[PDB]
């Protein structure tokens, strides 16, 4: 409890390519790097020689592979994978000293799934069975881990982002606990509304302290989730309109092309001259643990202006605006998570936020987690189908 030195710094990544953990599958163990995704619930790995892959799971080499004789086809908004289901022995070398029998989708065909130039070969879906494919009888990895071992039913993520001048990203996934060195201040908890995605309720939104003043249902239309497998802070379309209008207004000392705000083009500045000061902070108030109580998390432009390194077109420091409109609800992606240590307290159906000890900031502003606030009618903020 509180100290897990063996798991600290067990995540790696490259800007724009996500955060992965080393895992082993099979007997003898095959090592793979696996994207950590709190926005899905399948453990799925490359199992054939796709050209983007550094390596892939070779089931024929594992003495402990058990075939489920069942396939799954998994389409996403863009791209898809198809695989064959089975079980095998799985470990996380920089994790708990346990080995468990987990479901594994051996990916045999894919499209726009793997990233050319990335160093990961599969995905670890850490969300709940309700969103597992093909259905909720396919037990997620974390559920198997907790069922088969004494590992406590929680994990925490510290995602440490990037800045110019371009280093790899990193962080820590603490499995079965919390490491107090990874944050400062106190943890503040918000309820997991429903166990499917890591669904939460946003009750107020401010841009540099100025409330957008929308019906709070709009903030959670049709849901709000905490998602390590998405880069952007995605906002429902109506909310995005309001937020960007407000952010533009706050930054109006400099003018940027409309396309920049829509993620249609980059903006670049002479190296070391990024004008962070002109950009506002973004605050989300989350439903608290107690009736009529909330707390707020605040991120900086260092989180939502993402460095883009691979730009042959330009010699300068180029950035993408990583707040974007959504039709799937609010997605608190890496843009949010990189500000915080985030505790997925599954045992107590709650998500904790604390200021990350590694987050990117400057001399004038830091990311923040502050409470309590008085917020009435927070249960009305939830959207119902
Ligand atoms: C399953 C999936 C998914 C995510 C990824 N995710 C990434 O590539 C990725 C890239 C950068 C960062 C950062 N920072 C996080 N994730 C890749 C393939 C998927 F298939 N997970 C998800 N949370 O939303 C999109 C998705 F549903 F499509
Ligand atoms: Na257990
Ligand atoms: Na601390």
């Amino acid at each position: 409890r509180g100290s897990f030195v063996e798991m600290v710094d067990n995540l790696r990544g490259k800007s724009g390519q996500g955060y992965y953990v080393e895992m082993t599958v099979g007997s003898p163990p095959q090592t793979l790097n696996i994207l950590v995704d709190t926005g899905s619930s399948n453990f799925a790995v490359g199992a054939a020689p796709h050209p983007f892959l550094h390596r892939y799971y070779q089931r024929q080499l594992s003495s402990t592979y058990r075939d489920l004789r069942k396939g799954v086809y998994v389409p996403y908004t863009q791209g898809k994978w198809e695989g064959e289901l089975g079980t095998d022995l799985v470990s996380i070398p920089h994790g708990p000293n346990v080995t468990v029998r987990a479901n594994i989708a051996a990916i045999t065909e894919s499209d726009k799934f793997f990233i050319n130039g990335s160093n990961w070969e599969g995905i670890l879906g850490l969300a709940y069975a309700e969103i597992a494919r093909p259905d909720d009888s396919l037990e997620p990895f974390f559920d198997s881990l907790v069922k088969q071992t004494h590992v406590p039913n929680l994990f925490s993520l510290q995602l440490c982002g990037a800045g110019f001048p371009l280093a790899s990203v990193g962080g820590s996934m603490i499995i079965g606990g919390i490491d107090h060195s990874l944050y400062t201040g106190s943890l503040w908890y918000t309820p997991i509304r429903r166990e499917w995605y890591y669904e939460v309720i946003i009750v107020r939104v401010e841009i540099n302290g100025q409330d957008l003043k929308m019906d709070c249902k709009e903030y959670n239309y049709d849901k709000s989730i905490v998602d390590s497998g998405t880069t952007n802070l995605r906002l429902p379309k109506k909310v995005f309109e309001a937020a960007v209008a407000s952010i533009k207004a706050a930054s109006s000392t400099e003018k940027f092309p409309d396309g920049f705000w829509l993620g249609e083009q980059l903006v670049c500045w002479q190296a070391g001259t990024t004008p962070w000061n002109i950009f506002p902070v973004i605050s989300l108030y989350l439903m608290g643990e107690v009736t009529n109580q909330s707390f707020r998390i605040t991120i900086l432009p260092q989180q939502y202006l993402r460095p883009v390194e691979d730009v042959a077109t330009s010699q300068d420091d180029c950035y993408k605006f990583a707040i974007s409109q959504s039709s799937t609800g609010t997605v608190m992606g890496a843009v949010i998570m990189e500000g915080f240590y985030v505790v997925f307290d599954r045992a107590r159906k709650r998500i904790g936020f604390a200021v990350s000890a590694c987050h990117v900031h400057d001399e004038f502003r830091t990311a923040a987690v502050e409470g309590p606030f008085v917020t009435l009618d927070m249960e009305d903020c939830g959207y119902n189908i």
